[PDB]
DNA sequence: TATGGTCGGA
DNA sequence: GAACTATGGTCGGA
RNA sequence: UCCGACC
RNA sequence: CCGACC
């Protein structure tokens, strides 16, 4: 199997040495990073190569680091180190703690060395992380589970190494070299269980783009491990086992290998367990629920219903607001959606699954198998906005397309003149400002996920946060340039995406879960909405929606029939069921399979009822589709059909169940075409300006099937494409990339295209309007008050020597650093910024007035008076000559210095706040408006 | 009354002719500050100053008067000089308030007036056609008032009431060069006199010619007016002379209601119905008394005029003789302006000719809900229809129970953490008040003046709730306040309750007993959140609530029909008598009824019957004599007309000041039906009707005076015996036994043992290390520095001596702040190279320098065993300062120094406080 | 040259 | 009179 | 940016 | 404490 490629794959994996034999994984995992990153050998001899008891013990990676750096060899700056609340967790925490699982990872990339006895891949381990768990780590351990991303043996890039690409079986012995065998690491035997597409991903620069793969390991075996549960004493189990007891193969021999195989990921989906039911609390229904007019159609696609105290536990476990109206997640086989039932008047928990719901045959025995999972629930809804795939469709459904492209465009235009008439208005007062910087963007999660702001620097990270910052401080927006620079550049980025996407955002829009109605209420192409809360538009505001119509979508959407115009009725029946969207199941076909062949087990739909758009709709009937068969090559090869190569019996299961991994993996790595089908479809449907003629119908249905490939076996290589395009699409091979994709007009003419025109006609226009009118309507970087510790020190050098050296030394170093900011390379824009940002921080007084400047009572020197008489020399010294160095190193002592300089006699106090309290506090938007109210009188 | 005739000669201040060329408001502005420095204003050099027409600042004219006051803000004065007394709807008002002169000598006037500054009200339809410069109002003490205050004058000598009123009515009063005479009259209340409460009576004035007045529109320029025509203006007394004269007296508040004029419709847009919606059963009940339809235009007119969010479903509001309700028509699907009238809203015939008789005028939108409780009106009436009074009682209390220990869990778990105890400090108060008002956080001294601030102020600094005692003390002084609050006041609240708005169905869709309410907005409770009612049933009442059938229990229906209309409560248009008459007698008119649907609440409630009220004719009579009546007097003409309408002026101004006996007559209904412990018999009947007729006295005519009063307690129920207030009106149970009566249990066998229990129910430290760290800092210095420590010894010494002030004034005992803050300026008081360094110069708030530091820190380190309340008050800034510095540690973030206002428009993050918990 | 969309960053 | 004796509720300002 | 689920 | 409202 091609032994070129085989030799360079004996040893990819880092070794694991006797001496760390002993050691807890947490400690193994770190401790070998670090050798990697410092580029010393973990069996080198040099080093005293003896394990430190006093690991064993540790709450900070950075003891375990530090008494390896003692080292000469390792004495280069730390890498990222595990946060210590993940590494306390695996140590003491058995990989678990509140749901969250620490994880193994690992990103391979290709060997830049082309050496025949030269690892193929170079290995980078990942910290230590939190993540959500999911089914298999609940029930066999975190710890027994890595995953990687290795760059697919199947890419067809340059950048491919030759070894690969030259060998014709290079693809083979890749396949082979994962799920063959075990692999070895920190002491634990891995097999590959599963592999997933990563897509697209950067190599790392430690050493072009690549597809890559996900694949994950299981922990069959390891040192610790004992033959027939703490993570350092478990029992060995094979992959073949663990996947036995994840799909019960016994009873699912029928089904097609490759599907089975995709089902692994119901057991890797992050969820939160809620609850164990009993199985006489369990409702396997037989049937689905089906059209009442006798197509067999399923009108209940991945959704059941759920009792009310089954809700209310959901909501304790995760400590919501409210009792969620539905949820989605998995109960044993069943995948899908689960709604509250509006009938239930007891207090007893039960839950329902549906054929349609249950993705194998379960016996639903174990408790793992038995709980509910839950991973997301229906939440408070925002204002979506339209994407390029509506547009198309929304102007091929219009009774007049010119009205559409008005509607459209007027809606740009309108939501642009808002977005800077009401920056432009606050911009003049800085409390309006803070409240508009606020409502502009949220940083809660990164506040709560530090316990303070963070800082690059001398300024908070977010350009948001500086902004609220430095103002918070008493600096006005209108008055120092620093502030109106990165306003100006947030608004122009903004724009930029407005620009790039189109994304035009319809307040009277929303993606909505989509549930179907159990209890008949609703007719035929009728909706039910009703919301939580109220839910605003400008002027107008909702809490359901009633007696107007609706347009519905799902994306993608290609078809015609891919946006359905209905009617939305609130049925007092249903008012319970809030942020959820109801279609009837009443009718041939259900209105979520309209929606580009749409269920209900966790679809959002685009629900839009914007008037404007909607009423110039018209419905299309969905469309006839061709037959691909002689492209789509489906592999419906079934378990049982693989199991009679081998016999019967457990080692002819066992046997199988690895067939399957490698089958399935070499399936899984086919070259996807999906990408290229659509964007060809794009292409055609711009150059004959039609989303509904002849080619682009099929075209969507090759997408529609290529996107479920992975699940439905099908086969698809380069050749049928060629053969696709030449047959059936009228011999067109490469067409040209569409104006839209391009920044500037490159067309001739006024646009013809709806997507060309908005961008090109209307919003490029308006956004460079807007922003001079907003250039026109803004300042000074200077600022008196900056430099009151220059002055106040300048006026001690003047009358005393001693203190002139000290001003000379820190005028000269802060040159020096300022030498050092003024170029991508491997260490980031972070990273540079720090270590200029050490060399600032360095600058240090080096008797009385030194004490008295040092303050050195003070644990943070950064709070001391010498670093704002510091901060001050280099404002004054480089406020123009090089604004960003004054800033991003000096910017929290100036803030300090204003805060103190507009502090006047009797008008209250400034107060310095802690860190973690300050980053717990919000603007109060009734105090901004009722301030503003006193101002007018 | 002689005696007090001579005495009311001469109540007001004189208009000297040096200010008659004077504008109006610098006449009023000069005669308040004369009278506040007391100087007559008829010989000095006192002559007129031309820079006073100018003026844009009271101050400015104040300024010239330095030859030996509150002040109106300035937007006001511009708006009284330059903007014709009108601005954004707001009428700048002439205001003042008289008091019984305290000198007795005769020949000395019987009230001491005081003219209040110029001030912005909203406007009204009257000040808004006329303009607000001819209206005064003065809040005069009642002369029918049996208070021991009353001057001997007034007392003993009767008659001296007649002389009053005829003081008041029978001509012109000369103010600030204009001629102004009475025309309305209402209560006031009791009012404490500005240096023993007594009653007064807010009466009304209207300037009818003047100096600068023409004979027959800017406000120096007008023309002079007859009260008597301005009332037949509003009024069209020619066709309403039917109406009993004192209910058309009462009409004119209409014109005076405070109302924010949206739009005037023309004559076509206007709808007025002949006749009311009436019962499909033939009662002839009015199903829809004081509410009619609107177009959905006016309602989003009122939205953009008013600057709401959102379109408002229902106003309340007054256009021409209709005053009430207006609701959007669900079916309308135009876009043009239309209002509807009904004979129920109209209180009198209008031609609706007048732009301002077709304008119209909003007093309140209908607005987000708010959660409501159980009044102590309402408890009895549950007990007396409770199918089982004794599970009424045990879920009252045990919700009750519940309630407070939630509260008390909440608040110790809270003070755990810091970030937490915050979050509980900013719901307990909201300062947003006090801060928008100040654009910072109030301080006394060194620290925030409220405790609830000060706690956050600290807290924020880095300062432990659990470590440091000062934060300690403050919050369980704040928590024992509470307790002390709940035990005087028993409110049990209910999250499933709110007032809302009373509407009728104009659309037929709503069974007899079938309700809808819809919500604008999420309704939150602890459990669940609600935006509609459907399928349930819920309480429905009105305050004031003393019949057993003033609560009913009715269904909830959501109707998709009614699905736009939120934050409003709609009762059924069908059934023979409508069920906001059930609840006290009410309408939709501005009704709004107290809606309950707490299911334990609830479910116990059987609904009773409206009772047969008994004739009370006996004490309860009524003047219904007409205009005409009072016209036939004079004989027809205008001048009939004229003096009729003055005499009605006098005749009802005599009747408004009639001794009112709702508050006794509502007392003592209390008071016996509390013995009793019945709400239901006899005379508790006969007291729900007493102060059910009582309450409409103004409207109804009714006279009712200590006679009737006396005669019948003595026939009808226990006279002349003085009836003891209940237990539950002590903050104790004095009484002998377990107490029986629901309120008695509740507020003393439920509520105060569980308050007491909480009450009853390593550490704290005022040392703190962090806080010497200045200290400890210049005692190293000083010790090897000889010049240091004499600066370090004097400092020591000088807080010394201002601790030894603290006692003098802060210790025990013109006034506190002045107190505290006469020590702070003698602790900023203190104040010394190195001294540069100290004491940083051009910081122009010396309190931010670093000698503000070190004192606040050798004060804390010399006196923190000994003077801790001093350390703080006076330090408790530079402490935070400090505090804040010492825990910064490097690389854990970047500490903020925020300004006072910035700081006081944030708010503490509910999501980051809930979140950060989790996760330890 | 190889998709769009919804969420989160335990 | 020494002593009798002044309502509930909804919302806003200061 | 990047990383991670989901349809 | 001041102001409308039922
Ligand atoms: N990567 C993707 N890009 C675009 N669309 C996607 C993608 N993944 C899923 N979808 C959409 O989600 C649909 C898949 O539906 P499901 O996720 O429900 N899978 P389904 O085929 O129904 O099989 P089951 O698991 O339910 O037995 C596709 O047809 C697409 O519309
Ligand atoms: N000061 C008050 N104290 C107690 N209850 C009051 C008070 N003012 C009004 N009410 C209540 O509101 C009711 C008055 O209703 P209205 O204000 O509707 N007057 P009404 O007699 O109907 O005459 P119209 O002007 O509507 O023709 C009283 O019966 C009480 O229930
Ligand atoms: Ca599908
Ligand atoms: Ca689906
Ligand atoms: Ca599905
Ligand atoms: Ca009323
Ligand atoms: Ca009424
Ligand atoms: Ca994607
Ligand atoms: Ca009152
Ligand atoms: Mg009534």
């Amino acid at each position: 199997h091609a032994p070129v490629v085989a030799a360079r794959l004996r040893n990819i994996w880092p070794k694991f040495p006797k001496w760390l034999h002993e050691a807890p994984l947490a400690v193994a995992w770190e401790v070998t990073r670090l050798f990697m990153h410092c580029k010393v050998d973990l069996e080198d001899e040099s080093l005293g190569l003896k394990y430190d008891p006093s690991w064993s013990t540790a709450r900070d990676v950075t003891d375990i680091w530090k008494t390896l750096y003692r080292l000469d060899a390792f004495r280069k700056p730390f890498p990222e180190k595990p946060p210590n609340d993940v590494f306390v967790t695996a140590m003491t925490g058995n990989f678990e703690s509140k749901g969250s699982a620490v994880v193994l990872s690992a990103v391979l990339d290709y060997n830049p060395d082309n050496s025949p006895t030269a690892p193929l891949y170079l290995v980078k381990l990942k910290p230590l992380m939190f993540e959500q768990g999911c089914r298999l780590t609940r029930r066999f351990g975190p710890d027994r589970f890595f995953e990687i991303l290795i760059p697919s043996p199947t890419s067809t890039s340059p950048s491919v190494p030759p070894v690969v690409s030259k060998q014709p079986g290079a693809v083979e012995e890749v396949i082979q070299w994962l799920t063959m065998g075990q692999h070895s690491l920190v002491g634990r035997q891995w097999r590959a269980f599963f592999a997933k597409d990563a897509g697209y991903r950067k190599p790392l620069r430690e050493f072009k783009p690549i597809i890559k793969e996900r694949v994950h390991f299981f922990a069959e075996t390891g040192i610790t491990f004992r033959p027939d549960e703490p993570v350092e004493q478990r029992t060995e189990f094979k992959v073949s086992q663990m996947l036995d007891w994840l799909l019960q193969l016994d009873n699912n021999t029928w089904q097609p290998h490759l599907k089975l195989f995709s089902r692994i990921q119901l057991g890797l989906s992050k969820t939160y367990a809620i609850m164990t039911l009993e199985p006489h609390q369990i409702r396997h229904h037989k049937t689905d629920l089906l059209s009442p007019s006798g197509t067999g159609e399923v009108m209940n696609d991945g959704v059941g219903r759920m009792s009310r105290s089954v809700a209310k536990r959901i909501r304790d476990v995760l400590g919501l607001g409210d009792v969620p109206s539905a949820v989605q997640g998995r109960f044993g086989s069943a995948k899908g959606m689960w709604v509250i039932d509006v009938d239930d008047t007891g207090d007893e928990d039960w839950i329902e699954t549906y054929p349609s719901q249950r993705k194998w045959e379960c016996d639903f025995v174990d408790k793992h198998q038995r709980t509910l999972e839950v991973r997301s629930v229906a939440s408070e809804l925002k204002s979506a906005g339209l994407n390029l795939q509506l547009l198309p469709v929304l102007e091929d459904r219009a009774r007049d397309k010119v009205k559409m492209r008005q509607a459209i465009g007027d809606r740009l235009i309108n939501d642009l003149q808002r977005q800077f008439s009401e920056q432009k208005h606050a911009l003049n007062r800085p409390v309006e400002f803070r409240q508009w910087v606020y409502e502009s963007y949220s940083s809660r999660a990164t506040r709560v996920s530090h316990g303070r702001v963070p800082f690059l620097a001398g300024l908070p990270d977010s350009q948001e946060e500086t902004l609220n910052f430095l103002m918070n401080s008493g600096f006005d927006p209108k008055k120092q340039k620093y502030l109106q620079d990165i306003a100006w550049d947030l608004q122009k980025r903004k724009c930029d995406t407005l620009k790039s996407k189109l994304n035009i955002r319809v307040g009277r829009s929303a993606y909505i879960y989509m549930i179907a109605d159990f209890w008949g209420v609703l007719e035929e192409n009728e909706v039910h909405v009703g919301f939580s809360s109220k839910f605003r538009d400008e002027e107008e505001s909702f809490t359901l929606l009633s007696d107007c119509d609706v347009l519905v979508a799902r994306s993608p959407a290609h078809f015609p029939s891919d946006i359905q115009r209905v009617r939305a009725v609130f049925k007092p029946e249903l008012h319970s069921l809030k942020d959820v969207i109801i279609f009837s199941t009443k009718g041939d076909v259900p209105l979520a399979k309209k929606l580009s062949g749409g269920d209900y087990d966790g679809d959002m739909a685009w629900v839009c009822w914007d008037p404007e758009i909607v009423d110039g709709f018209v419905n299309a009937e969905m469309p006839l589709e061709p037959d691909l068969s002689r492209y789509l090559k489906k592999d419906k090869t079934t378990f049982k059909q693989l199991m009679a190569s081998h016999g019967t019996g457990s080692a002819a299961k066992e046997q199988t169940t690895y067939d399957m991994i490698q089958k399935s993996f070499h399936f899984a790595l086919q070259p996807n075409f999906l990408g290229m089908c659509t964007n060809y479809k794009e292409r055609l449907c711009y150059i004959n300006n039609s989303v509904s003629n002849k080619p682009a119908i099929i075209l969507s249905s090759l997408v529609g099937n290529l996107v479920d490939q992975s699940k439905q076996g099908i086969v698809f290589n380069e050749a049928s494409w060629a053969q696709l395009r030449r047959e059936l699409l009228g011999g067109a091979l490469s067409l040209p990339d569409p104006m839209y994709k391009s920044d500037s007009w490159l067309g001739r003419g006024e646009p013809t295209h709806i997507i060309d025109y908005l961008k090109f006609s209307i919003a490029r226009p308006a956004i460079d309007k807007e922003l001079e009118a907003f250039h026109n309507a803004m300042a000074h970087f200077w600022d008196p008050d900056l430099a009151s510790y220059y002055t106040f020190f300048k006026e001690i050098s003047d009358k005393s020597r001693s203190s002139a050296l000290l001003f000379t030394t820190l005028k000269n170093r802060i040159g020096e650093v300022e030498k050092e900011y003024g170029r991508d390379s491997k260490d980031p824009y972070p990273v540079r910024v720090n270590q200029v940002y050490e060399k600032w921080c360095a600058i240090t007084p080096e008797s009385k007035v030194i004490r008295l400047l040092e303050l050195s009572f003070l644990a943070d020197r950064e709070m001391n008076t010498w670093a704002l008489l510091r901060a001050s020399t280099a404002f004054k010294l480089y406020y123009h000559k090089s604004p960003k160095f004054v800033w991003q190193m000096a910017g929290r002592q100036l803030a300090y210095i204003k805060a103190q300089m507009t502090s006047r006699p009797g008008e209250g106090a400034p107060a310095l706040m802690t860190a973690f309290m300050y980053a717990g506090l919000m603007p109060d938007k009734k105090f901004t408006k009722q301030y503003v109210a006193r101002l007018e009188g």
